[PDB]
């Protein structure tokens, strides 16, 4: 029954999967697909069944309910909160839950807006008049933004731009391995450094707690926590920054209408996220039961990804939903989740992303695209919506 591979798709399907996900719901909510790595999975498409399938407790993130064994690499690292489900989960977020509300993220839009007009003095001072958003702007702010958080030194920050590479587009099954191995020894050894050095990050803040009480975080659940905060915290604003400019500089009509009434930037962020979120399937799902998906049943310990790309398609929750419109009713999107495992950083991205598009439509005069929107690269990984480049020009 595997109805579709992913590998077979090429970069049609990286730049434009939405027809495809759109044929697959017009059958049903539930079809099984072979990834890229040979791997069996379920898409679930859809909007209404794709929201209920994110919150429902059914549907395990506990590797224990999984048939598909981890790899050593893997098991090093899934003690974390996303991997995880009650009461494993709900005593990690609560280690946390305080550092990411909208109220404690709003202490940090000073050190914000400091990085972003930083990035953007540099952008300026182009010798041509030319750049890479991915390069100038959407890769610096969020590893800046994360670093600064959990205490990475500058000089390891470079190696997470190699790490998150492999992550998302390896060369091979070994090279996403190895570079899971490397980041979790670096992990560990930035761990045990913060050990008796009062730091007042958040990575030093659980150490202690670590340290303290290891029925309250244990150790390869401290592990696990770093590597969360710091993927999680990272290549999807990466994305949502990218996706979201491409998205206006592709739309000029909107790019217009939002320079000219800039109280429109709060909807624009959410019909970005809406129209191009970064996060294409959510990630992996294993039901604990057979699950009957209108007459599709699914195995227990199957991998189930839930297709968020599909959602914000379905035009009966979003009409014309090719649109990119940024007065659009953009309530109840999935970009950041939805359920018990809904995005605990989704304060901070907004605040990154709003603050990002603000200066770069306020700054840059006549602000576009350098090359066609037809003319982008993007990433071949299902779980993700990603630009190799963007090449822009004022
Ligand atoms: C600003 C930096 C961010 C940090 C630190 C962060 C952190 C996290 C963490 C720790 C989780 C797991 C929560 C749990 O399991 O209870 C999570 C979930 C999630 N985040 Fe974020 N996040 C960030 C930004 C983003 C952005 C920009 C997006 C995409 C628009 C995003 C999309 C998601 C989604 C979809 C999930 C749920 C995954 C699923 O249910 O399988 N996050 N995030
Ligand atoms: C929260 C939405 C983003 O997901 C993540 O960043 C989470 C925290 C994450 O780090 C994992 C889900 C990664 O996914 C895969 O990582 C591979 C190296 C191993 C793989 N295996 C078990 C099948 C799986 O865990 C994440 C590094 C994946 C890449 C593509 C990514 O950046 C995804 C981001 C969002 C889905």
């Amino acid at each position: 029954p595997p109805v579709l591979d992913l590998g077979a798709l090429g970069q049609d399907f990286a730049a434009d999967p939405y027809p495809t996900y759109a044929r697959l719901r017009a059958e049903g909510p539930a079809h099984r697909v072979r990834t890229p790595e040979g791997d069996e999975v379920w898409l679930v498409v859809g909007y209404d069944r794709a929201r209920a399938v994110l919150a429902d407790p059914r549907f395990s993130k506990d590797w224990r309910n999984s048939t598909t064994p981890l790899t050593e690499a893997e098991a090093a690292l899934n003690h974390n909160m996303l991997e995880s489900d009650p009461p494993r989960h709900t005593r990690l977020r609560k280690l946390v839950a305080r550092e990411f509300t909208m109220r404690r993220v709003e202490l940090l839009r000073p050190r914000v807006q400091e990085i972003v007009d930083g990035l953007v003095d540099a952008m300026l001072a182009a010798p041509d008049g030319r750049a890479d958003l991915m390069e100038s702007l959407a890769w610096p702010l969020p590893i800046t933004v994360i670093s600064e958080l959990l205490g990475v030194p500058e000089p390891d920050r470079a190696a997470f731009r190699v790490w998150t590479d492999a992550f998302v587009f390896p060369d091979d099954p070994a090279q996403a391995q190895t570079a899971m191995a490397e980041m979790s020894g670096y992990l560990s050894r930035l761990i045990d450094s913060k050990r008796g050095q009062d730091g007042e990050d958040l990575l030093s803040a659980l150490v202690r707690t670590s340290d303290e009480d290891g029925s309250r975080l244990t150790s390869e659940e401290l592990l696990g926590m770093a590597f969360i905060l710091l993927v999680a915290g990272h290549e999807t604003t990466v994305n949502l920054i990218a996706n979201g400019m491409y998205a206006l500089l592709s739309h000029p009509d909107q790019l217009a209408a939002l320079r000219a009434d800039m109280t429109l930037l709060d909807g624009a962020v959410e019909e970005m996220l809406r129209y191009e979120g970064p996060v294409e399937s959510a990630t992996y799902r294993f039901p604990v039961e057979p699950v009957d998906l209108d007459g599709t049943v699914i195995p227990a310990g199957d991998t189930v990804l839930v297709v968020l790309a599909d959602a914000h398609r379905t035009p009966e929750r979003f009409p014309d939903p090719h649109r990119f419109d940024i007065r659009r009713d953009t309530a109840g999107h999935l970009a950041f989740g939805h359920g018990i495992h809904f995005c605990i950083g989704a304060p901070l991205a907004r605040l990154e992303a709003r603050i990002a598009v603000r200066a770069l439509l306020e700054r840059c005069p006549d602000l576009a695209l350098d090359v066609s929107p037809g003319e982008l690269v993007w990433y071949p990984n299902p779980m993700i919506r990603g630009l190799k480049a963007l090449p822009i020009r004022w």
